[PDB]
């Protein structure tokens, strides 16, 4: 904040040497000083902005709608309306609502006008700023010398080593000052939220609607730990989604906990749809309790909303007929939902509080928001023991937090709050929009083939598209009516090679190539499957990165048709194995990986090994048991039926976990081994495109190993 | 079609002169020519009319671009580009799909330019036109002599007569000629659906995705008539909401069938809501069957969707789960459902084909769409007998009908096919989003009270906003989630008097004061409740019309503040009786009649009445049966408990019927009874406010009389 722009030169003197004495007076007090040569020059350069503290501008040839405009594009800013014909008579009501502070033209007297400026840009600033960032801001300036824990202390253990003066200049001073420890006693605590951080919880609470929020400095990895040990003790049940994350599976291999896993849909494309509404009412659940050893009714159940590739849930419908005393929403993808309208009745905090249960959601922060990496919030929605909710949150933290990733994960949500975060919001969903609207319409546009986008075929409104049971750009078949509703953010792209009904073509590009071409001109893509990528519009996206993606696509097409040798278009590809890629075309490539998809049927083996749940013998937490006690071995992938597995073997594709710890593999899930050892024989034969399996060991002769249990 | 639009003046001569003399010629051959100054005067000449056929530019100042933006705005409109500099060469696929036809600028060859412009916009306007108005059109055009009937003969029986003449000069000549009859065998028949009629309803079957669409010349009332006489034979059993219109009524009056009556919801407002979720499935309808006399197992279904106050259902839940072979949608106030893809799931042909049963709905095209009244359609979904459907609406309908209105009813269809049908539906919802936006806002804005209008507190977006259980905003009581959705060009307006929760307030206003008012001023509300309006904002609506209704409302609220007397402000209600209006102020009008209400405590018996159902002796075909044969008595309106109604009772508040021919009042029943006796109490004391009861008549003496039953 030192950029404050006057608005044109009126021509007559007495109110032109005022303000080039105030510009004087503004430069000498460090602001950097803009001139807009008209109104829209202004509206243009406060919307492409945002270092704009200030805007002054004469009372008489402007208006005062140009600041109720100015108020549409930013509630707080400041601007400085000068007062010559119109009187004191000629003020409204929705002018003295606005930001706006009245001042004269005199000779002379630019430097209370300046100091008056200045007083106003701090108090802007100190009032847009959250809290804690506030107090840590606050402390920095006012640097202190300190003899506590961090050992770098402001940095300047940096200032005296040759790699630690690299380190101090790549970061640079003020990121150093900024990491300091509990104690310092003027900024609370984390961990006894006090304080500075007990105002920012609070704050947190307000924005994300929600009773008590707290901000994880691990990450939502260690949130869903912290929830799922609060809320499921150890001997009783739950209900996990199978579309989980590892860091769940991790949960329940800690504590003594019994599952009962939900069962999603999917396509042939590989991307995890979600579970039915038959699987959420009384006679399932009461079920598959039946038939599972050691289990009771379920206290807990855990639900991943939305799904990785971006499919909300009817959560009303969830909070409604799903009867466990508290239903977790894993929202790691999902953080911005209170911020558009769109999302209404799709998050946990959507609606009011729920009667009889209580709702956890543990948004990921620095996922789709503006924040710092290991920066994670949860929200809950009922009445929770305070005390133990509190000590099971801080038996899993740290005890000195990064104060840098707090501050961030508080400004992430002081971002949102006011008429900038509704237009960041707002920008980012109209900006997905107009991108998926044109990746269609160059489909048709171009010749022969072209990247397709897994979305309806007509969408042309700000809305979350339902996904309906009489169309089929989605895939699941039999699917439920208003059940799922597609994220326009999470725009998922589509190469050739799969027909509509679910069967694959003869002509076909994998993926994998697309990501490492756009790897290689410099945009990177989130993670891939078979033939589909996918890509974050998150608030950071611009038209720039827009452009430039859809740029790279269309030379990769270029490309492709002129069919250019590996070496010249994929040199960190060709640096794999030179001798391998020396005289092999990418039309040859493309189509020799596209038929050992073909030969080896990856769809179908893909679709039937999870259409098939694995025999639980044992408790994730008695695998973990026995695994610690040293009763595991190596065995060979190909004899491993009839075998309990003690590590989580989760393979890309497609990104789910297959085989939990503890469950085994019997004749009636046979498709799975099928499926492992098809995607081993596919993975070793061209090199780049290895095999992705966590949980499956690369031997020296080409067959993988599972750590299974000792009989 | 005669205003060709000519872009600006080079300066050069050799493209002026021989633009001048295609001026002159085009003038010569019946064009308006207009002058644009340059594009973006084109852009707003362009979407402010339509009228305009055709813009000529020349090729070199202005780029293909402009071709592309009109292309957004009108896919058929012919623009005539004429080509000096650019070469053949300079021309893209995307130019070569737009309705371009390139000339050169030759001296002496404007002639045939003008002929070759004339040509084209007669193919314009014949590609535009749907073909049975185009048939029509060209009949007028060759205007023959005729001897059958009508008698009026192309209307030279009016230019023979004083009054006669009258009418012929306020009509005009053309929709004298227009009135033909089946004679005419050029142009097909109605009735037996061949040559330009057939396409006409292949036409619109594609329009509206339905199966068979059929174009009835009476009016709804009929359609649904159609519809219930093919689908429910005499001797069955119907499902019919309780918010009907009076033709369902008159339906189950003409045929031997028996009701289950579905139950709607309402608020304190007395605006109809919708029935409950658990009145669709199989248990509730097998009970109504049990306890209903001489009942079977329903074979049709009728659903008003969406209601007259614009609240959609979750359709596909309906053909979902509604296990009839057979469901009816009365979607007289939703006829334009198609044309944005706001309402998907929110009619009859939303979705697919629905297997095992016929979906119909009964469009009211007149209604909300373009159409000359007493137009309406049949659009069926699924497999119907051909000739027994086709024979039941040959049943209803005429057999000469009013070629304008069948010429209207497609020309609606024909106004939605291409862009500028979608910018009609689009541009009609974003102006009633903007106009409800200022209405909250002006709320907020104004001192003392305000107009509320009855719809959720946060409205941005461009959907229909659905009907939360977690808030308070429509007031259905434990209301289900995603059953209601609102529609937002039905702006139901709320005055003063009702409080959040349901109970009324001391300073009120009713809305019939407010109704009268707007009618002195101009402007017509469609119809009002105690404390509600409605204004349908259907495609006609521009902001002239919007501008001038909130123009009437705040010069009603000054002139109310002002407390105006009745005389100076409402002369039209001043003339109903000048001996009572004399001295008596607009505020003491307003007091007395919002007192009457809150005395009599008119919104809970208004609730009380509707939430018990009268008890059914006898079918109402059987009721209508005894009132043919004269055994019809006129007891007076306190002694009717006990005794079978043989006309229907339709109260105004609020416009839904509340005791069916053939049904008892008994003393479960007696909140109905004394709802009757509490409107008539009030209706006769002020005049101008007389009780509008449908089926209840005025004595002498003040005491109204129902048509029942003898014994």
């Amino acid at each position: 904040m030192n950029v404050i722009a006057i608005l044109n030169h009126m021509g007559v003197y007495f109110k032109e040497e005022p303000i080039r004495e105030l510009h004087r007076a503004l430069e000498r007090l460090n602001f950097q000083i803009v001139y807009p040569n008209d109104r829209d020059d202004l509206l243009k350069l406060i919307e492409n902005n945002a270092r704009l503290c200030g805007v002054i501008f004469d009372w008489d040839k402007y208006n005062l709608e140009l600041c109720e405009e100015i108020s549409k594009m930013n509630e707080n800013l400041p601007l400085y309306a000068f007062a010559n014909t119109y009187s004191t008579l000629d003020v409204s009501l929705n002018d003295l609502r606005l930001q706006i502070s009245f001042f004269e033209y005199a000779l002379g007297a630019a430097e209370d006008i300046a100091n008056k400026i200045k007083q106003t840009t701090d108090e802007y600033i100190n009032t847009i700023l959250p809290p804690l960032t506030k107090a840590l801001f606050k402390y920095v300036r006012e640097g202190k010398y300190t003899f506590c824990t961090p050992g770098h202390m402001g940095g300047t253990a940096f200032q005296k080593s040759p790699v630690g003066s690299l380190f101090y200049d790549f970061f640079g001073p003020n990121t150093m000052k900024s990491d300091i420890s509990i104690s310092v006693s003027e900024l609370g605590s984390l961990l006894d939220h006090s304080g500075p951080h007990k105002e920012a919880e609070q704050y947190i609470a307000r924005v994300f609607n929600a009773d008590r929020s707290y901000m994880v400095t691990n990450g939502t990895s260690t949130a869903n730990k912290i929830v799922g040990m609060y809320s499921a003790p150890a001997g009783s049940t739950i209900l996990i989604d199978r579309n989980c994350h590892k860091s769940l599976t991790h949960l329940m291999m800690m504590s003594d906990v019994t599952p009962i896993y939900f069962r999603p849909t999917r396509n042939a494309y590989g991307i995890l749809g979600g579970i039915p509404q038959s699987e959420f009412q009384h006679a399932t659940i009461a079920k598959r309790v039946k038939e599972t050893p050691n289990a009771t009714w379920p206290v807990h159940a855990v639900i991943t909303n939305s799904t990785y590739d971006g499919l909300l849930y009817n959560t009303d419908f969830i909070k409604k007929t799903l009867d466990v005393k508290s239903i977790h929403f894993d929202s790691a993808w999902v953080p911005y939902t209170n911020f558009s309208p769109i999302y209404e009745g799709k998050c946990g905090m959507s609606g009011g509080r729920v009667e009889g249960k209580v709702i956890y959601e543990t948004q990921s922060t620095h996922k789709l928001l503006a924040a710092f990496s290991q920066a994670s919030m949860i929200h809950v929605k009922g009445d929770v023991n305070e005390e133990t909710f509190n000590e099971a949150y801080m038996m899993h933290t740290t005890t000195s937090p990064h104060y840098g990733i707090v501050a961030s994960t508080e400004t992430a949500a002081a971002m949102m709050k006011g008429n900038a975060g509704k237009r960041l919001i707002n920008g980012s969903i109209e900006r997905a929009i107009k991108f998926r609207k044109e990746i269609k319409r160059l489909r048709t546009e171009s010749d022969g083939w072209f990247f397709d986008v897994w979305q309806p075929d007509h969408i042309d409104t700000t809305e979350c598209w339902p996904l309906r049971s009489d169309s089929t750009w989605h895939g699941f078949k039999n699917i439920d009516n208003e059940h799922m509703y597609l994220d326009p953010i999470k725009v998922t792209l589509l190469t050739p090679g799969m027909e509509k009904d679910g069967t694959m073509s003869d002509f076909g590009i994998p993926a994998s190539i697309v990501a490492k071409y756009l790897d290689e001109h410099g945009i990177v893509v989130e993670k891939t499957g078979p033939y589909n990528l996918l890509f974050l519009f998150s608030i950071g996206i611009d038209k720039t990165k827009a452009l430039s993606l859809l740029r790279a696509l269309t030379d990769f097409k270029r490309a492709f048709d002129l069919n250019l040798r590996v070496k010249n278009m994929l040199p960190s590809l060709y640096r794999e194995d030179p001798e391998f890629y020396e005289n092999m075309r990418i039309q040859e490539l493309a189509q020799n990986i596209h038929k050992l998809i073909v030969h080896h049927n990856l769809p179908d083996l893909m679709y039937r090994a999870f259409e098939v749940l694995p025999t639980m013998v044992m408790t994730p937490y008695a695998a973990f048991q026995k695994e610690l006690h040293g009763m595991t071995e190596e065995v060979y992938l190909d004899e491993m039926v009839g075998r309990i597995n003690a590590n989580m073997i989760l393979p890309y594709p497609p990104g789910v976990p297959l085989v939990m710890p503890g469950e085994m593999i019997t004749e009636e899930s046979r498709p799975v081994l099928e499926f492992l050892q098809m995607l081993c024989e596919i993975g070793a034969h061209y090199p780049g495109f290895e095999t992705d399996i966590h949980g499956a060991y690369r031997q020296a002769d080409g067959r993988y190993t599972v750590k299974v249990l000792k009989e």
